[PDB]
């Protein structure tokens, strides 16, 4: 009963884009407010930061893919 969403891990996106590059990797810690990919919609390059301190456990997001407002894009643990 859902398309793609995130809340618990997985980070939600903030607008259903284009995954144009990954910034983190599974091994790589993030932070709060660092930027972890970017997306790519309306023709406009839209920075992804992650919601709270954590490290990248699994990236589901790929590059040169599609992705949806919501969707989990990547996993902080």
């Amino acid at each position: 009963a859902g398309a793609g969403k995130a809340g618990e891990g997985e980070i939600p996106a903030p607008l259903a884009g284009t995954v144009s590059k990954i910034l983190v990797k599974e091994g790589d810690t993030v932070k709060a407010g660092q930027t972890v990919l970017v997306l790519e919609a309306m023709k406009m390059e839209t920075e992804i930061n992650a919601p709270t301190d954590g490290k990248v456990e699994k990236v589901l997001v790929k590059e040169r893919d599609a992705v949806q407002g919501g969707q989990g894009l990547i996993k902080i643990g």
